[PDB]
């Protein structure tokens, strides 16, 4: 059946963008869990959720599994497994909440759609550190926007 394991839950400062729009600073509620795998043989897949508390139509989930993280890994040059993956995510939510009440935060948390804030389409988070000469991202994932029925079971859980 479906079991989760909550791994974090935390509200971030996130800079919430489109192709269209300007950069919105939004306080997002960041969830990661673990979940029994579809396939027994398969190690457990990592669920991320992002919401909005000040908005319930506001949803964006990826479902990562082992097989997913390999082309993450492979597309963005990643030197860990899987196992440490969760962790290591964690990892950099945590020095975007360090850095997020200063004048310039070193690290941010983007979520940013490379289409317009019209569209229901995929939006990247991005954790990016910031530089003089450029920033730098050091992990980016393509959620997805929630659909009339990951909304439901989703606000049906609340």
């Amino acid at each position: 059946p479906h079991m989760t394991e909550l791994l974090f839950n935390k509200r971030l400062q996130v800079l919430v963008k489109s192709k269209d729009t300007d950069e919105r600073r939004s306080v997002i509620r960041v969830s990661i869990e673990l979940q029994l795998p579809s396939s027994p043989v398969h190690r457990k897949d990592l669920v991320v959720r992002l919401t909005d508390d000040t908005d319930l139509y506001f949803l964006y989930n990826l479902i990562i599994s082992e097989e997913d993280f390999q082309s993450l890994k492979v597309q963005q040059g990643l030197l860990i497994d899987f196992t440490s993956f969760p962790q290591k995510f964690i990892d950099l939510l945590e020095q975007c909440i360090c850095e997020q009440d200063k004048e310039n935060p070193r690290f941010l948390l983007q979520l940013s759609s490379s289409s317009s804030a019209f569209d229901h389409s995929p939006s990247n988070l991005n954790i990016v550190e910031t530089n003089a000469f450029k920033h730098l991202t050091h992990l980016s994932l393509k959620l997805l926007p929630g659909s009339d029925t990951d909304i439901k079971k989703y606000l049906a859980s609340c």
